[PDB]
């Protein structure tokens, strides 16, 4: 069922994607924060 | 489904926690942009 070790690697892809995009995310508040 | 994914699993596990620790933090940040 290759959605399983390639899910997997996809899945492995998505939550790397998911933790760039936080970490784009979580930048601001900053520009507020330290007026 | 063996070794591959004892690792990549292991580093989903790992995104997995560090997408939540990305998230605490980010959940606790909601309220300093304000405006």
């Amino acid at each position: 069922l290759s959605q399983a070790n390639v899910k997997l690697l996809a899945e492995n892809s998505s939550y790397l994607e998911k933790l760039r995009k936080t970490e784009e995310i979580l930048e601001e508040y900053e520009r507020r924060f330290q007026i």
